[PDB]
């Protein structure tokens, strides 16, 4: 997660097993793949403002590795298309999008990545 205490720079913190278990419980109260599921997963994304790596690690904890693997591959295709049109604050010369989306200071890029990560659940 990315924390934003007012008056200081943002910072990344590792997932805590408690945070993961809390999200697992919230998401479990909605049918996997449903709109309320998507509403609960997006709700979790806004709560913890996770990086690209955080989102990958989160999915690997909540889902089977095969379900998580499919999402990763569908997101890879969405990332390719997004990179062809251009992404908010993304410069290909600065490295992979997934790597740039782990810089806590690149909020706009992280927030756009999150939307792509949520869209890949289609």
């Amino acid at each position: 997660p990315v924390m934003h205490p007012h008056g200081v720079p943002p910072s990344h913190r590792p997932w805590q097993m408690k945070d993961l278990q809390a999200i697992k419980q919230e998401v479990s109260q909605a049918a996997p793949g449903s709109p309320q599921f998507m509403q609960t997963i997006r709700l979790a994304v806004q709560q913890f403002d996770p990086t690209a790596k955080d989102l990958q690690d989160l999915l690997q904890y909540l889902c089977s590795s095969l379900v998580a693997s499919l999402h990763h591959q569908q997101l890879d295709s969405l990332i390719s298309e997004a990179e062809t049109r251009g992404i908010t604050g993304y410069n290909p010369l600065a490295g992979p999008l997934r790597v740039q989306a782990n810089n806590p200071q690149q909020q706009g890029l992280r927030r756009e990545y999150q939307q792509l990560w949520l869209t890949a659940f289609a």
